[PDB]
């Protein structure tokens, strides 16, 4: 019907390569563009197991598995700032604010197989699932950055394609955008809103032969998510395995830090990691593989997610922050529920924001809790350890953590978070109130 | 000067990769153009030491180091059938044409600094070296095949690229045709010449724990390149390391006994396998990872190799048969000489033939002692190991099987083997005489 494809996909990620794996596999036509040539360096390495109901649905696992990703059978926190004595009657702190962990097989998560996910190198990760939607009939375009959309009608869209300085244009009844923190459509629409409160910035590479013992003694726990706590306001570091080897370490913090320190981004990483001296020297003695990254202005909302013609996935539909490493989840997910809109969409012959409703819902919702649950681990700052250590807290708080975010369940943690904030907030005598963020 | 590109490379394999990177190294704004979308599985595993030189040019052998190939120290033939009790004076023979072995470091070879070369998984292989040509500066398109070339005017050419059933058009000073045995340049200007005397055939696939053990007692030799010699008319079956587990087996014979066989391409593998019952049991015990793969009508020449603004590379210009694995060592110095031609060219602004003569001389050449070589390994067949094995022939051998295949120098050896040829041929008798093919 002079459509070139049924669907395209904006970017070639986990937002693109899974709505691709989902239509092909189900029998739509799609195409992926995606600008960059792979493998390409990406930030966002420690996947969290609402991944892998996904990987599974789309046939990928064994693909990734041969991979041979660091596994991840759990998460910790460690401040050098051991906390409060009194603990507010919290019932098991086996450290003081000092040390926290827990393990994805705790509690059980519909999809998921497995006492592990995988911490990946995301230049591997992101070719094997592009590649793989290629094998199940998607067709793929690298090199070929999409330059815009001219959206014409309800079911009928063109894309301007570039290659290089030369254009193509390619008919379709809709577009996804699968596009990074770049957003295509956010901006092209004026969709994008910058996040008031969050004004986070990060500082990563990568660091060979560091050992993942200056984190914890047990070699059980050695290929963990770490993520250490630094004195310095709403900062922490991020302890990714990437390889046997190789360890991926990135500073968080208020850019109003940055800014302040009057230092250079290699020499502020040094410094704020220099606050916590089993790091430093850890870090010191290992070999930067990579030079420092730096990563800002990534806190946007989205004033819609959808539209005629029209979906945003993954990034491109919202990022908040990388505390809990739950954005790829966000990723496939968000790829997973509006393929299930799309592929109904193609069947009825209805590409009006109404067939896409659905994935709206359960997107924004799922944002919610995500965004909730990230602006209370700030709130809270060490002090989060006590929710996560607690018998009371800790399998509802490991459900955000595993990236079971989408069922519209309240979460009656977050409310209990807040109540403990809040019971805080009011009283500056309160012993846990300095700790706060 | 509305040019897209002062070059544009078709196709994104080893030939057309190592022309990206001479030309995006030397300043030259090009792009490749690969039909598929990587990985992919490519047949052409062992590679011979003239590639390194190339490898190192481009500056790329720590990236292929850093994929752990297996490494090839050197190569080895084998037959069931020691030959004639006589071995007509030739100097050594260990084991009477029933083993023969060769290491790569016999020989000194300028630009290798290396006892070994690599066996490499050829869609880790290519991706590699293309994704290094684009982070030299070289534009790669993929999922953008290349229909057709326009031929305007010497230094202005149009190519034909398609993005599914979507045509664009890509201005440049010229193209290079570094296509497979698809061969776009040779098919369209009709160039393509099969090749009368080979007609040779090849069927093959991975095997997973396949002891290499099989071939050989030493633990030195293991990962060698073996070419077992079957008692079927010029027949052999390559064994090629893939990783530390995998390896790659074919087997290569006349189509002739292939369609009298009266089989399908798998029955017929194992039953030329079973010939040589080591092999076969060592096969049968392994695991295919793969299904089997036909590879045919293989053996072809070219009318032309170069032209007003074109010039064909690797397999776009020639193909013969793989017994010294070769081919791609081919690809990449058809791709370094031609470049070397391609950077004046540009400097020049002059893209007629006679810019591209210095490549048309070097690579004929280059053919020409390839395609004898492999003519008289047939015409020998297990006798071809007195040659190998003998002092007085063995480096002069080497220097083939190294690659060491430009220089305008004769070679000797190859007359020296046609004199022993034609003495077995003239005389029936001879002892010799039931061996040869
Ligand atoms: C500092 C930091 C740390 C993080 N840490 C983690 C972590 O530990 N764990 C985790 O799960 N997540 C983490 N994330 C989040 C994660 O990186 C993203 O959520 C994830 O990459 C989203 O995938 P995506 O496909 O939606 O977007 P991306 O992965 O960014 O993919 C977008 C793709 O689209 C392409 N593209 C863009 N524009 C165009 C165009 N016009 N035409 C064609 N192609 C285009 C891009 O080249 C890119 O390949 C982190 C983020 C940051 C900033
Ligand atoms: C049975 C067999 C065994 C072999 N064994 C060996 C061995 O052991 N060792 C060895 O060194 N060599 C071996 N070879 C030879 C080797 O495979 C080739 O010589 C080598 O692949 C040549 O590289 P190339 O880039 O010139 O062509 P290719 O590697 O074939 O690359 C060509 C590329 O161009 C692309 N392309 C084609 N048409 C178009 C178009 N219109 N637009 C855009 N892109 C296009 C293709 O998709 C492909 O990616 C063997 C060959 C055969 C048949
Ligand atoms: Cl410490
Ligand atoms: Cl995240
Ligand atoms: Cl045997
Ligand atoms: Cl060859």
């Amino acid at each position: 019907s002079d459509h070139d494809y049924d669907v395209v996909i904006i970017g070639g990620g986990p937002a693109g390569s899974t709505m691709a794996s989902y239509l092909a596999k189900a029998g739509v036509k799609c195409a992926v563009f995606e600008k960059e040539l792979f493998e390409r360096e990406h930030v966002g390495e420690s996947l969290v197991p609402a991944t892998t109901p996904v990987l599974l649905e789309i046939g990928v696992m064994e693909k990734i598995e041969k991979a041979n990703f660091p596994k991840k059978f759990g998460a910790a926190w460690t401040s050098a700032d051991s906390g409060p004595e009194d603990k507010m009657g919290f019932q098991g702190l086996d450290h003081d604010f000092r040390s926290a962990e827990i393990l994805f097989n705790e509690r059980k998560q519909e999809g998921v197989d497995r006492d592990f996910t995988f911490h990946v190198d995301r230049g591997k990760f992101d070719r094997i699932l592009l590649e793989h939607a290629g094998s199940l009939g998607a067709k793929v375009f690298q090199g070929v950055e999409i330059a815009d959309v001219e959206f014409l009608s309800p079911g009928n869209v063109i894309v301007n394609a570039k290659l290089g300085k030369r254009s193509v244009e390619i008919k379709a009844k809709m577009v996804v955008d699968a596009s990074g923190r770049n957003v295509l459509l956010g901006r092209r629409l004026g969709l994008r809103e910058k996040d008031p409160v969050f004004n986070q910035f990060a500082i990563h590479s990568w660091f060979d032969n560091f050992d993942r013992k200056s984190a914890t003694q047990s070699p059980d726990k050695v290929d963990y998510i770490f993520i250490h706590f630094l004195p310095m306001t709403n900062t922490w570091v991020w302890q990714i395995p990437i390889t046997e080897t190789i360890t991926s370490v990135g500073v968080v913090t208020q850019k109003q830090n940055y800014t302040n320190s009057d230092l250079t981004y290699e020499e502020f990483f040094w410094e704020a990691v220099k606050t916590r001296e089993n790091l430093h020297d850890a870090l010191k003695a290992s070999e930067q593989v990579r030079p420092f990254k730096k990563e800002a202005d990534y806190s946007y909302g989205m004033k819609e997610v959808c539209g005629d013609s029209f979906v945003l996935i993954g990034d491109a539909a919202r990022f908040v922050d990388p505390i809990f490493s739950s954005g790829v989840s966000v990723a496939l997910n968000s790829a997973r529920i509006a393929s299930g809109d799309i592929i109904e969409a193609v069947k009825n012959n209805d590409f009006s924001k109404s067939s896409f409703t659905h994935y709206e819902g359960m997107i924004r919702n799922g944002i919610k809790n995500w965004y909730e649950f990230i602006t209370l681990y700030y709130r809270l700052n060490i002090l989060f350890t006590a929710f996560v250590q607690d018998p009371r807290y800790r399998l509802d708080i490991l459900q955000l953590l595993q990236g079971d975010v989408y069922s519209g369940k309240r979460l009656e943690v977050l409310d209990k978070m807040r109540e403990i904030i809040a019971a805080v907030e009011s009283d500056p005598e309160h012993l846990w109130h300095k700790y706060l963020g």
